[PDB]
């Protein structure tokens, strides 16, 4: 990801063939002449997308020119959350499978993963950063914690940027439960607020290279949204 100036940023396609399906899930959801009512809703959810970009003297090298959903904020503090039960896709083969739930054997049983967070602290006027393996250790007993940690700002526990991502959230799952066309693996959420209110608080999907055609409802991104819900209100009594 490479932050430009403008407000937008640069994600360089993944290679072949995650790459290739990320472009084209863009490029459907976002195709001027859709009138389909559950993608022109799913837009609301995304990044603003600007098209295919590459350099001016370089067409080989892809990107996506999409909205830096940071932007608007001062002191971002940011967590990418992957959901779902499956993190591998329904054409992948037993080692591709086995390699996935590997990275985190716990994603059936409680549905989304920490990717990584950036935490704003105001006494120390800096930002405290959790790499993959961060959320990789986190389990049943101490998931509800773990995700604590990213809203620890302010002197205190931001329950205002918690109640307002469950009431965002909420409306992605609201999406979820009224289509039956796309199926979403190893897919995330972005959550963003202001470190520097209820308050500012952006919470976005990204990552869409394993989007596949469904008959069925998203029933494994249902449950991780559930949960990841069930978790954030849990955090509310604390
Ligand atoms: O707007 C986006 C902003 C970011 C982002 C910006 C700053 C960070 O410190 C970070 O960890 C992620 O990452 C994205 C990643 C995406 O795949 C799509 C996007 O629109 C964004």
């Amino acid at each position: 990801i490479l932050q430009h100036p403008d407000g937008t940023v640069l994600k360089q396609l993944q290679p072949p063939p995650r790459g290739p399906r990320e472009l084209e899930f863009y490029n459907m959801v976002y195709a001027a002449d859709c009138f389909d009512g559950v993608l022109l809703e799913l837009r609301k959810y995304l990044p603003k997308y600007y098209g295919i970009w590459s350099p001016p003297t370089a067409p080989n090298d892809l990107y996506l020119k999409l909205e830096d959903v940071t932007h608007k904020f001062n002191k971002p503090c940011i967590m990418d959350v992957k959901i779902g039960q499956k993190s591998y896709d329904p054409f992948a083969s037993s080692e591709k499978i086995q390699q996935q739930v590997s990275k985190y054997p716990l994603m059936e049983e409680i549905g989304f993963l920490v990717l990584g967070m950036r935490v704003y602290h105001v006494h120390s006027d800096s930002y405290e950063t959790e790499n993959q393996h961060y959320g990789r250790s986190l389990t049943k007993e101490t998931i509800k914690d773990g995700v604590s940690r990213f809203f620890h700002n302010g002197y205190c526990l931001r329950k205002d940027a918690v109640a307002a991502s469950i009431q965002k959230i909420e409306k992605i799952l609201q999406w979820f439960e009224n289509q039956k066309q796309l199926n979403f693996y190893a897919s995330s959420l972005l959550f963003v607020y202001e470190g520097s209110s209820g308050g500012e608080v952006e919470v976005r999907m990204i990552d869409f290279a394993h989007v596949f055609p469904s008959n069925t409802i998203d029933e494994g991104y249902v449950y991780g949204l559930k949960h990841l819900i069930s978790v954030l209100r849990s955090i509310l009594d604390n």
